[PDB]
DNA sequence: AGCGTGGGCGT
DNA sequence: TACGCCCACGC
């Protein structure tokens, strides 16, 4: 973690330069991705793709046990667990 | 439950 | 650099 955040309030260190650049955004308020539908702005590309799903209702991940659908895999993961109890 | 959003990192 | 996953936390 040879990359440190120069913001005198922030404590963060990163392994690559791109992690730092990305991180900077929290400091600068830069939200480079706009949702085409609601115009809302987002700091990341991946976050934008997942948020759009809220508009379209697209759910690419289904539970293997019950077939319940989710917009995100993390949502799926959180859910499969319930089948243990 | 739904979903914003940061961190780690393969590529 | 940039993307796009996973993974996790928080409300
Ligand atoms: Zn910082
Ligand atoms: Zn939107
Ligand atoms: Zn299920």
């Amino acid at each position: 973690r040879p990359y440190a955040c120069p913001v005198e309030s922030c404590d963060r260190r990163f392994s690559r330069s791109d992690e730092l650049t990305r991180h900077i955004r929290i400091h600068t308020g830069q939200k480079p991705f706009q949702c085409r539908i609601c115009m809302r702005n987002f700091s990341r590309s991946d976050h934008l793709t997942t948020h759009i799903r809220t508009h379209t209702g697209e759910k690419p991940f289904a539970c293997d046990i019950c077939g319940r659908k989710f917009a995100r895999s993390d949502e799926r993961k959180r859910h499969t667990k319930i089948h243990l109890r």
